[PDB]
């Protein structure tokens, strides 16, 4: 009984019930959505970023990471983009990217609101 890889699609839509959950939510809109910072009640990042979270930049970890853990093992991840990044997320699939949930969109979503939590 594992379940630390489940490869799912979703929309922002029923994700956004998952969010009222409070559930982390993982975004990746572009790498400086970083340079921006964090958000309100939505973690947006790059897939792998380098800091206190142990280093871990897609570059290499993978082989270590996907080794038995995912970057965002049991999350719910979602890219900027949907449908054409649907079969996208499955190329990193293959590469590891299970156990977490593709959501479409997101900061664009939360980003209609305008509350984007950040230092």
């Amino acid at each position: 009984a594992e379940e630390s890889r489940v490869p799912s699609s979703v929309s922002v839509t029923v994700a956004h019930d998952l969010l009222l959950a409070g559930h982390r939510y993982l975004d990746v809109r572009t790498p400086e959505e970083f340079s921006q910072g964090h958000a309100c009640g939505a973690i947006n990042v790059p897939y792998m970023n380098r800091g206190a979270s142990g280093m871990s930049k897609n570059t290499d970890f993978l082989e270590q990471v996907s080794s038995h853990f995912g970057q965002s093992d049991n999350i719910i991840v979602g890219c900027q983009s949907g449908g054409r990044s649907i079969k996208a997320t499955t190329d990193l699939l293959h590469a590891g990217f299970t156990g977490v949930k593709d959501i479409v969109g997101g900061y664009s979503a939360w980003a209609k609101n305008g509350l984007p939590t950040k230092a």
